[PDB]
Parts: C-alpha cells; structure tokens; sequence
C-alpha cells in the first residue's frame, strides 16, 4: 500500500507514534517519506546481505527475522514480511522498540540526514488529526 502523506500521519498517531518517545509526528512521516516513499512494501537490501522492510525500512541485520541474514536477531520477533503489510501496526510496534534503544531516531540514517533539524511540521501541515 502507498499512504498518502496525511493519510499516513492519521494512522501513525492511531497507533500511538505522536510525540513517542519526544519525536512530534512531522518527524515519523519524514522518516517514511525519505526510507519508503510511503509505500509499505517497499524492500532495500544492504551490503551485508541484511534486508530493510517496510514504511521505515526496518533491518533485518537486528529486527525482523527473513530467514537469509545470517547471524542476525529478530529482536522485535516478526517475520520481516510482516513489516510490509497495507496494515501498519508490526511497523509502528517495531519502531518503538527501535526507537527506544538508546539512539533515538538516528537508528534512521535518513532521518539523521533529511529529517534531524528541519521543519518537520511541514509534513503533517494541514492534517485532518
Ligand atoms: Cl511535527
Ligand atoms: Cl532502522
Ligand atoms: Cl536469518
Ligand atoms: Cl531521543
Ligand atoms: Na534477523
């Protein structure tokens, strides 16, 4: 499923990212507009042979289980696929998770590079929320 941008903001405060955690809302969609382009079924494989699922290109090198990164964790214990249903609850409950670990939203290197520091409001301005 592509989101449409305010389409996305209204499901990711449903289910409970606003403010997460401190990251406003703007800051989740930029972070999906630049990992995905809103698109949940969006996959991007790594040099290392890990594999990014999803709105928020969630790794599985640590995250998700896809059964072909060895060595790797499912700390947030799902299947990577479910990481790129029109439903979007596996990512925001993975999300937090990864949110919370101690890095906050740099574990999003797009974040850290397109979103950090900018006017993330600009992306839920004019949301029906
Ligand atoms: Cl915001
Ligand atoms: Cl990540
Ligand atoms: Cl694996
Ligand atoms: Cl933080
Ligand atoms: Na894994």
């Amino acid at each position: 499923k592509v989101f449409g941008r305010c389409e996305l903001a209204a499901a990711m405060k449903r289910h409970g990212l606003d403010n997460y955690r401190g990251y406003s809302l703007g800051n989740w969609v930029c972070a999906a507009k630049f990992e995905s382009n809103f698109n949940t079924q969006a996959t991007n494989r790594n040099t290392d042979g890990s594999t990014d699922y999803g709105i928020l290109q969630i790794n599985s090198r640590w995250w998700c289980n896809d059964g072909r990164t060895p060595g790797s964790r499912n700390l947030c214990n799902i299947p990577c696929s479910a990481l790129l249903s029109s439903d979007i609850t596996a990512s925001v409950n993975c999300a937090k998770k990864i949110v919370s670990d101690g890095n906050g939203m740099n574990a999003w290197v797009a974040w850290r590079n397109r979103c950090k520091g900018t006017d993330v409001q600009a992306w839920i301005r004019g949301c029906r929320l």
